[PDB]
């Protein structure tokens, strides 16, 4: 095929090749780990040369069913032979019912479809906020939305305006006004900002990802959930990296048996294949968008509903939640057990279900020598805020190579000890 | 059967009433009604859930310039699915730079950015705009100004509602975000004035204002405007999301004025209708100030989509459809004047470039509705922008003998709507 057929033409023989093709024609908005991936399958991926790895970032917990996963890829290529693409002007035979499918198997009456993460945040704050206005009866202009610091939700000029993360928003401004943020796993907090009748939603996380795998006490979620709807305001739910079996459960809310007022999902929702985002809600909260009042070119594209579909299926057929249950226990008690004490410059072994992270001490150590050595040993990292290393491998991952992968994954961070011994 | 498909089926949806009843209990309710449900696609046509033919007079508002389901396009999705999908830009891959060296150099740009959605190209810009202002110009703190023209449309985020001049866009979704200028569109004079600020950091454009009415601006607009920019350290940023890849009868409409856009936004047809990709391109001292951790996407740059743009953007080349829709679209503009002017006295205007083109209508004289009605008697599938603007937007892949045949049944309906008058 034509990507195929240029890429030969380009004679790019080596890694090196390939990484001065994206330092020239590739915007440099990322700092990527140094290798060139070719093929995924499963909870593995090859590079260029044949060298196998396994994925432990995930896509952020978007490949929770594994790279390629045949059914998902089966259920793409049946829909793209028939229908990619109507827009939501012309009405189709796949959209109402894969929302019908989500909304059963979420239980929510409604449910918006739009493409990415970010374009799920950006809708849940449109309607929380024409919500207050319209229901609530606040007055215009002024409904706040109250956020954690540490938040990631995406890279729109509102999430930007809303970060706490100096990379994040600086140099990005005028800011959109309208946020309130309160310290992340702080009940007292969040008391504190309900006062305001003005607030229409508190937007949160389950477990902050990209803030670090900051995980909140006990009852966290609970306590939120009951001092929002005590004042009349909405709880909006990312998860968006915790959803989908991640952490051991189907929504991480679960943990605390929150029922979200609204409901973002994205990531594996698509097994990772295409990019799918929803938002869900009750009726009376859903409803405020009318017709003409939101929209999105590819939102709710057929194949994308078909692959989301299949997806979904795949981890309750699959027992994903069950199987990150129990390997992610497993992990964490191995790591504390073999590196706490002998490793100084662990600060803390945390995490849910298979979303765990090391923290370490970036004074001790050079944390890029532990991802260095990690991929030494066969293993594909990226670590959040420099010093926060990072486990997410696809649920799928099997024992025998969840076994292995834990055993390369002690063995780095004890060379990387004896390195600076 | 896959999933979707053994769903489906157990919910026994027979008629068009069954799957527009199912639209109503689980879907978002943001579009208004829709008049089918389509199956299938293959090139210009679609068939309903009955089998009846019609041709697709909207194409996703120009993303679909290739056709449905266009056969390369679909294999080389195919081809990709089963290899990689999905790596993050966290680590490399051997399809993200070879893509994005390949639009580069057909589009002349230093650096391309690739992101899902029309509306994340349009935030990224506005970021990179401002960054660059902030950094490069030394304009003060939070000072930056973007113009923007009045009937512009750029997406649904809230800083694209905060732009926006139409109610239904921003209505009780603020507060907004600062920093926006709005003219006049096809105005020189007042660009001019606006450009005294010296706090602008760019002027935000559409060659042909799409869902503002295709809107043609008068000879040299896009010219006169980049000048002005040039005179004040200003960037000119295009949006080619509906109006480039051919669709107009040049590569990109901005061609017409042999304007290189300073930054370039592609979309829609960029991936052929299959997946949600889009691009923000420019030179390297504007696009280089996304330093690493700047900026991201889950799904931005992914492989699957990547693979998929560049057999689409193939395709365009073969087959020669700038060519194509020059030649037909100057064929469709002189068949309705030359039929509908004079002998239908609620035509205010037939207008486009290339295969963008409307009909508007006095909405005080005629019931828009009933010309959408007639147009899908007689197998025309279109949706108007801002109600009395039709829209006849087809792809470019139409065959001699289809447009032609649609072209008859296009002047037929318009006729038999006067002849109902
Ligand atoms: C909780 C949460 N919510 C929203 C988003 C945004 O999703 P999109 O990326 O689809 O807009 C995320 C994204 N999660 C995530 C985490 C780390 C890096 C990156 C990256 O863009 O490189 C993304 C996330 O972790
Ligand atoms: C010129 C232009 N720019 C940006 C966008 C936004 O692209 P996304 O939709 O991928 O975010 C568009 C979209 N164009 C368009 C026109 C009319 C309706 C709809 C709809 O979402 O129903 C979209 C557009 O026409």
């Amino acid at each position: 095929t034509n990507i195929e057929a240029y890429r030969d033409g380009l004679k790019l023989k080596t890694e090196e090749d390939f990484f001065a093709c994206d330092r020239q024609y590739v915007c440099q908005n990322y700092a990527p780990v140094p290798v060139v991936i070719s093929k995924g399958k499963g909870a593995r991926v090859w590079d260029i040369n044949g060298n196998e790895y396994y994925d432990f970032l995930a896509g952020v917990s978007s490949l929770s069913q594994g790279h390629c996963h045949p059914r998902v890829i089966a259920a793409l290529c049946r829909q793209a032979e028939r229908l990619t693409l109507t827009l939501r002007a012309f009405g189709n035979d796949v959209t109402g019912p894969a929302c019908r499918f989500m909304a059963e198997m979420f239980g929510y009456d409604r449910v918006l479809l739009m493409n990415t993460g970010a374009e799920a945040g950006e809708s849940a704050l449109k309607i929380a906020r024409k919500w207050a206005y319209e229901v609530k009866e606040i007055p215009p202009d002024s409904a706040k939305v109250i956020l954690c610091n540490n938040n990631y939700w995406g890279r729109t000029i509102t999430a930007c305006s809303s970060s706490t993360t100096f990379d994040c928003y600086n140099n990005f401004g005028p800011f959109t006004p309208g946020f309130e943020l309160i310290d992340y796993d702080d009940v007292g907090a969040l008391e504190e900002a309900l006062k305001d009748p003005n607030v229409a939603a508190f937007f949160v996380e389950p477990i902050q990802g990209e803030g670090g795998v900051n995980v909140p006490k006990p009852g966290y979620l609970k306590r939120a959930h009951e001092l929002c709807r005590s004042k009349n305001v909405l709880l909006i739910v990312d998860e968006i990296q915790t959803g989908l079996c991640r952490t051991g459960r189907l929504l991480a809310a679960d943990h605390d048996e929150v029922h979200p007022d609204i409901l973002l999902l994205g990531k594996s929702l698509s097994a990772g294949v295409v990019p799918i985002s929803a938002v869900m809600g009750r009726a009376d909260v859903m409803d405020v968008l009318k017709p003409g009042t939101h929209g999105s070119t590819f939102g709710g594209n057929p194949l994308a509903c078909a692959v989301a579909v299949e997806a979904l299926t795949v981890l309750k057929d699959e027992k994903l939640a069950d199987r990150a249950e129990r390997l992610g226990a497993q992990f964490r008690d191995c790591l504390r057990r073999e590196l706490y004490g002998k490793v100084p410059w662990i600060k803390e072994i945390r995490g849910r279900g298979l979303l765990n992270a090391v923290e370490v001490d970036s004074d001790a150590i050079d944390p890029n020598d532990v991802v260095m050595k990690l991929k030494e040993n066969g293993i594909l990292s990226k670590p959040t805020r420099g010093r926060v290393m990072r486990f997410i491998p696809p649920l799928v991952i099997t024992d025998e190579e969840h076994r292995d992968a834990t055993t390369r994954i002690i063995k780095s961070f004890l060379a990387v000890e004896e390195e600076r011994k």
